[PDB]
C-alpha cells in the first residue's frame, strides 16, 4: 500500500509536536494535494500554530473555532496546491491535549491529490508506537487482537 507519495509521519515529545512530511513519486510538482490529519483522543491542534500553517496561498485551513488556544476541529484538513517532488514539503504543529481519558486511539495522516483520488496513502501515529497500528498477534492469514 502507499504508491503514489512518499509519506511517513512521526511525532516527537516537548503536547508534543507533531510533524508531517510528504513527497509526491512523480516527475511533475502535483497538484491540489489534501492533508487529512485525523487527532489522537482529546488531542486538539495549537491555535497559533496552524494560524502559522495557514499564511498565503501556499497552504490554505478551512474556517475553524478557537477556545482556550485549541483549535476545535478533530479532523483537520490541510490543502496545499502543490507538492514538491523532488525535496520534502515538512509540516509541523503541536497537538495540546487537554482532557485526559484512558486508552488513546492512534491518529491517522492521509494524503491524496485531484487526479489520483483513488489513493490510499494512509499512516497512523501514536504517541507511544512507531507504526501506530494497535497491538495485533497476527499469525500469517488468519490473525487475533492482542489488547
Amino acid at each position: 500500500v502507499c504508491n503514489k507519495f512518499h509519506l511517513n509521519v512521526s511525532v516527537e515529545n516537548i503536547a508534543l509536536m507533531l510533524k508531517i512530511c510528504t513527497r509526491y513519486l512523480g516527475e511533475v510538482d502535483s497538484t491540489m494535494t489534501i492533508i487529512d490529519i485525523s487527532m489522537l483522543t482529546g488531542f486538539l491542534p495549537d491555535a497559533e500554530d496552524l494560524t502559522r500553517l495557514s499564511k498565503g496561498v501556499d497552504r490554505y485551513i478551512s474556517r475553524y473555532e478557537v477556545d482556550n488556544n485549541m483549535a476545535q476541529k478533530v479532523a483537520v484538513i490541510i490543502y496545499l496546491n502543490k507538492v514538491s517532488h523532488s525535496e520534502d514539503e515538512c509540516l509541523h504543529f503541536k497537538i495540546l491535549k487537554h482532557f485526559e481519558v484512558g486508552f488513546i486511539q492512534p491518529g491517522s495522516v492521509k494524503v491524496y491529490s485531484y487526479y489520483n483520488l483513488d489513493e490510499k496513502c494512509t499512516k497512523f501515529y501514536h504517541p507511544d508506537k512507531g507504526t501506530g497500528l494497535l497491538n495485533k498477534i497476527c499469525i500469517g492469514n488468519v490473525c487475533r487482537c492482542a489488547g
